[PDB]
């Protein structure tokens, strides 16, 4: 049996996997209310991709597809429809066992980036253009299971209608309220109403004292006031990592020590649970406070009776 | 001795560590004139990190610091200046033995993309579309300055946190400059560039670079712009996490088929991090992007490659 085992990337080399940012800082927030079942940077111990997620990470809350025409919204700017394919390009299939494309957002809120045409007709050269755009993951029009959402521009014009589109993401148009922001909200991937299917599981802690343990990227703003912040269960390297060792899973979960490799000491030690996340023991909210050349070392397979050294 | 490896990603799952844009195909173009000499993504095969080559697929072509200064360009737009800082926050030491801030774009164009701001005294936020012209005068990463421009005249705030996100190239018209094999002068034009990854090219007769090409976005124009990376991003994390010894200067890959078993073709994977192969033409490698290389064997620079 393969020997399960992590990357060896330091916090400072370590990336987003539910938006392309890096990682910042590790994060917890024992008090959270909301249920934890984000659809991007899931995957198990044993290399199981689930929900939305895909190994790239320029596909992380990436588009790909076609602007069919301008159409009317109630809400300020100007507003595009545009099916969307795979991010490989082959068609999407409703039909697939998973909630939406993969890549496909897995939160509630106004998503600002760049949207991108390169016209498929043409010293012949296609003609091109890119714009600021907008996509809010709320909107009753955001439908990608359904093969095609909405978004909005500044520009009042020079969007083409039927050619090839790509939407790289940035960041967040806004954090006010009527933008609702909510990281741990999905959206409604085929629209108001509709029930989400072929989701990855909500992840909890399951013992006396332990919380969730994220990695936390800041996010960019467009504009207003705010410091809005993404928690993903794991890194995206983590999932490239665990998806190509099919190391199988001795047990439902692994300890996992922080090392400082300058001082060679453990900073605190973790549960790396089998459906891939993390808990630790303690009782507060907020940063982890510790040098980002800090990793997490793979020490051994235990089981859910485990008492964590608290933080 | 570890033995060397590459990730068993396909063509589908790999990323240019040149741009942050998918990898689109594998292509080979035999009557390149120009010495190809980029530095991001560059690693040699025992995990060495050369040039200006970092880790995360979000450095890639990134900047970090704070505008200082507003000024106007002659015609049309607003340009400003901003310091640089290396991506993780620090001050960029420009005695280190670097060419540039690690990420620094290694091309010479117009690099489009999105400079965000959030202050540092809620804090207020702005972001805006930007270029940056890495041919300008003005371009001296490595002095530790450069200055992007931007359509908005005024709504970019001095003294803040400032993060630019590269997202394509402004233009490929002639005035614009885009030469992916044309190195910026990191310093300003009349000093010399330091600390280089070396140049890349096949030793060997009937031998071309084998790239992995990505088609980088434009934000106006005519044109269907690439980027090739020697090495998609993933194999250099790949590499650097391994630090497997290289056994001899030239690695033996081959390009498989999982579904058939079958070996479609055959590379050499040098040591300081480049393919080549046996091929005597140019465009794009017809193959499935399941598709994945495979390390076979080290062989030596007089092995001679099946022909493509
Ligand atoms: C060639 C032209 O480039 C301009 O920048 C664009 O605004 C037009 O839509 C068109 O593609």
């Amino acid at each position: 049996s393969k020997p399960f085992t992590l990357p060896i990337l330091t916090l400072g080399e370590l990336t987003n996997s539910r938006f392309p940012l890096p990682i910042d800082v590790l994060y917890t927030n024992p008090n959270e209310s909301a249920i934890v079942q984000c659809q991007n940077g899931r995957c198990t111990l044993d290399g199981e991709l689930q929900g939305t997620t895909q190994l790239l990470p320029t596909g992380i809350c990436a588009f790909r597809g076609k602007v069919t025409q301008q159409v009317q919204d109630e809400h300020r700017g100007t507003h595009w429809n545009m099916t969307v394919t795979n991010l490989n390009g082959t068609p999407f299939d409703p039909t697939e066992d998973v909630p939406a494309p993969l890549g496909t957002p897995d939160f509630s809120g106004q998503i600002y980036g760049v949207i991108s045409q390169r016209n498929t007709n043409t010293g012949n050269l296609p003609a091109n253009r890119a714009h600021e755009a907008v996509i809010a993951t709320y909107s009753p029009k955001f439908t990608p299971k359904l093969g095609n959402i909405q978004f909005s521009t500044w520009e009042t014009q020079d969007v083409s209608s039927g050619q090839p589109t790509k939407f790289t993401p940035v960041g967040l148009a806004s954090v006010d309220a009527n933008s609702h922001f909510d990281q741990w909200t999905l959206p409604s991937y085929s629209g108001a109403l509709t029930l989400n299917m072929n989701l990855a599981p909500s992840v909890a802690p399951v013992f006396p004292g332990e919380c969730l343990l994220f990695f936390r990227s800041f996010i960019p703003l467009k504009g207003g006031y705010g410091n809005p912040a993404i928690d993903c269960l794991m890194p995206q390297e983590w999932v490239q990592h665990l998806y190509q060792e099919s190391a199988p899973s001795l047990s439902d979960v692994a300890l996992v020590r922080y090392v400082n490799p300058e001082t060679g000491r453990t900073l605190f030690e973790a549960k790396l649970h089998r459906n891939g996340f993390l808990t630790v023991a303690r009782n507060s909210a907020g940063p982890v406070v510790a040098p980002t050349n800090g990793y997490f070392r793979f020490d051994s397979w235990v089981n859910q009776f485990y008492t964590l050294a608290p933080m």
